[PDB]
């Protein structure tokens, strides 16, 4: 069982057959560098037709003195480190200048050409500071929030986007905007939640691999990528910066009121954690390659720091809940065994994991502490690790899926964590949590997040992003990481004590 | 009491009262920013005497334009982020430009000024690309050794040092060169071992707190930090980048044949793991502060990845170990005396941690498995285990280090593996490895590491660093971290079955 939901997760965005037409995509044979593919916008950008290019060697169109470094670079195994290449394209006698961005993927050498001449300046001083002072602000951040604020302020200052946010995925791949830097121009998304389908699963899978994408304007005609005969199979554009993006996302950006967009993957343990997401409300945003990779660099630094800076918000605790634990075990070894065990130190047991009641059961006698579910009628609870093979700390809040006799018997307080303690599943330590009922602020209605069109209706994005408060029924207060390993620490140190059973 | 605190370990290296004279140290009163200390080398570097600086407010000597931004930066609570400060020092006619490095320690505002030289788009972009490429090369490393190799290559490329090593500390705080990048003509230090007293414990503890240090030339006259009347106590220079270093380290570097140095602390679990150590054979290396902190950042990233990169190693052996664990667990449970379950897998139990001998002591009671009885005067190691902090898993390269009677048996250099089961000092399993008589290559004679070259009350170091081989007994071949984790996992499985129960 995965995720796995709607028809959003299936359009193949990585082979649209087309690019964003402000640059030119070529692919080159190896080792000859014969153009086997070329986007059809080549007349405007390069002054040659796609059919003038297909079949010719790259060096034909290149100014003679730049042929050697350019061709040596393109033969290199070190492509990513060499980008951007200086390409000087010569048609008739005219020299045009481009950033060349080359990569290899799925057996194809792809070369993308973004014009480098007549564009805006990129002040050196601001680039210099965003990189050097950005590195030092991120290193010196004391918690996740400070790390996020530094990123969005540096990336906004470096790019000039109207809005740069940190967008953090949750366990169900919905996200929320946890930091925002913005021109007063633009509406705050800070605090808003967005449904998982805004960034469907095949997009998340692409973005775990290609950590940057830019749409300098959502208003463009895709330029087809033409191929020589016998090179007509779909060209994998997974790692091409000009890849034309899914029209359903381009429609979504129109409905949101954004004209240009750029986002950078945030990674943790090889998994997509979130995005740095930049949007322009009015106007285009043709961010040059060098600026983009400075933003990618800040995103890699933040990524490398993600696990550290969030753990820092718990080092204050832990040692608290660690010396708590060392008192509960100080009081099972010198004292009873386990019986009136953590029961005499009950607000150490429930200050261990912040619950309103416990529930033990060495074939007891159970033993609440208190206002547990039903007390008497909870004998349908003490079996549940005997259903899924896990041994195993069951830790939930929405008991509306795994045992929703929180609906055919409700109760509320249905916020449970339970670990087991012996082999043939019998005895159980349960912590319950009362109901902290919460308003979650969504951007537009999350239940109508996908729309259906015709006529066997196709897929369209929602049209309103107006704030939409959801009163969430079912859920407790979140099991911050420690309620499991602090419970894991307790489970095993009590098996230790329990083994003086063999007194 | 363990290791170590001897005579080298006592020079107060944090209060030399003097700095390295290529930059100037100031300390500024708060909130008034009056100069209360200043290093006597001010005339060459700054253009005035300490006599003029002391008593005067910092804004006097600062360019009028950047006066207020500089003072605001220095009154900020958050100085680390702001470094390097742009200090435009004005003395009548000339502006002199400095990197300002400010910090607070022991209640003093310390500002250190290093002559800056100005940055150029080329090679800032090149430096930026190297740091970005360096960062992703660390995150991409496939195991520990290759993270080490990547670090020394990146750091040497960034700094231009003749040599950069990873120097790793062992249990007794001796060190070893485990990775090196160098100009090929320089002698390879790779493989050399060095005694703990080369980096004595007050240095090691300072370096646990201040992670970066550079000696741009070992030939310098320390400049005294003068002070106003009434601040004449020793100024704690723990965190100053210009702090004058211990004279016995300088002459060590002289005897080693190096002219400049720079090192980066490597931290793991809050303890000094090693150094990134950079050396120049001839000539100086005034590495700019920007380049230095980029190297320190790469060291911080390496430190964050040490455990993860080691966890990647021995991929197949881990799956093998997990197999034995299942087969071992399977038969304690299918069985009378669960202890006999593992006794019947000499093959299984010994391979789990790649040992040639094991002993299980439980409720009595020793049964020995491998060719490693140490004879059944065994009841000595077992019993000594019955002290200590028996949980979790105890492990040593060299059993003599913690248990000096271990010298008497050539069958258990290792070193164990492992652990106590039922907490009470009662019941253990032990694994043994044979001893691999090997040569350790020291650089210089480690028994004359503190040579008295005259030589009464003063301390002097080695004059010779020539390779000095030594045959070592009682060291077993290191335990892999996956073998420790297998030992801990089996321990939790044995205690599960032991609790459970009757039949
Ligand atoms: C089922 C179809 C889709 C519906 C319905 C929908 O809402 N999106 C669908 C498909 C889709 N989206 C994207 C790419 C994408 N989406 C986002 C979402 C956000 N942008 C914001 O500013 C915020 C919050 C403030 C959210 C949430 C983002 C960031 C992206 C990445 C591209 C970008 O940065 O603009 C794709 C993939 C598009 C492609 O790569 O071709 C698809 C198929
Ligand atoms: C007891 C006195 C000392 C003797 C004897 C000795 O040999 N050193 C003594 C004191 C001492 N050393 C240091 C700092 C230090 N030492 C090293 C050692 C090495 N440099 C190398 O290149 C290698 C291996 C190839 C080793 C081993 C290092 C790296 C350092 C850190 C300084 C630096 O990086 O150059 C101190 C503290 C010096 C200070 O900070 O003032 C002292 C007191």
């Amino acid at each position: 069982q995965e995720v796995d939901l709607t028809n959003c997760d299936r359009e193949p965005i990585h082979i649209p057959g087309a690019i964003q037409p402000h640059g030119v995509l070529l692919v080159l044979s190896e080792p000859g560098l014969v153009l086997t593919h070329a986007s059809e916008n080549a007349p405007a950008v390069l002054g040659n037709s796609a059919e003038q290019l297909l079949g010719a060697p790259l060096g034909h169109f290149i100014e003679p003195s730049v042929r050697e470094p350019l061709e040596a670079d393109l033969r290199s195994a070190r492509l990513k480190q060499l980008n951007p290449l200086k390409v000087v394209w010569r048609v008739d006698g005219v020299d045009r200048f481009f950033d060349g961005i080359a990569h290899r993927h799925q057996g194809r050498l792809i070369l993308e050409l973004e014009p480098s001449s007549h564009r805006e300046a990129v002040p050196f001083l601001s680039f210099f500071h965003a990189v050097r002072d950005g590195l030092s602000r991120l290193r010196d951040a004391r918690d996740l929030q400070e790390l996020c604020e530094a990123v969005v302020q540096e990336v906004r200052g470096l790019t000039g986007f109207d809005r740069a946010i940190i967008y953090r995925f949750d366990a169900e791949w919905n996200g929320s905007v946890i930091a925002e830097a913005r021109d007063a121009r633009a509406d705050p998304y800070l605090g808003l939640h967005f449904p998982a389908s805004d960034i469907p699963r095949q997009a998340r899978e692409l973005y775990q691999l290609n950590w940057l994408r830019i749409i300098p304007t959502i208003d463009y005609q895709p330029a087809r990528v033409r191929a020589l005969p016998g090179h007509g199979e779909p060209l994998d554009l997974s790692f091409s910066v000009l890849r034309s993006v899914s029209p359903i996302h381009l429609e979504y950006l129109h409905n949101m009121g954004v004209q240009a967009s750029m986002s950078i993957s945030l990674m943790k343990d090889g998994k997509l954690w979130g995005l740095i997401s930049c949007t322009q409300v009015s106007g285009t945003r043709y961010v040059p390659y060098e600026v983009r990779t400075a933003c990618e660099f800040l995103g890699e630094v933040m990524s490398s720091l993600l696990a550290a800076k969030e753990g820092n918000e718990d080092y204050d605790q832990r040692i608290r809940a660690k010396s708590i634990h060392a008192a509960l075990l100080e009081r099972m070894a010198r004292e009873v065994d386990f019986v009136s065990g953590l029961a005499s130190q009950e607000s150490g047991l429930l200050e261990l994991v912040h619950a309103h009641g416990a529930a033990i059961h060495f074939h007891g006698r159970t033993t609440v502490l208190g206002q547990a579910p039903s007390d008497e009628a909870l004998t349908g609870l003490i079996e549940w690790l005997g259903s899924r093979t896990g041994e195993g700390v069951f830790c939930t809040d929405r008991l509306a899926r795994e045992y929703p006799e929180a609906q055919a018997f409700q109760e509320v307080a249905a916020g449970l964590m339970a670990f087991s303690m012996s082999r043939g599943r019998n005895n159980f330590v349960l912590w319950f949590r009362p109901e902290a009922v919460q308003t979650v602020n969504w951007s537009g209605n999350p239940t109508k997040a996908v729309e259906f069109d015709q006529g066997g209706p196709r897929l369209h994005p929602r049209k309103s992003f107006e704030l939409w408060k959801e009163t969430v029924r079912g859920r407790c207060l979140p099991w911050k990481a420690y309620e499991v390993e602090a419970a894991s620490e307790l489970r095993r140190s009590i098996i230790d004590v329990a083994l003086q059973r063999s007194e």
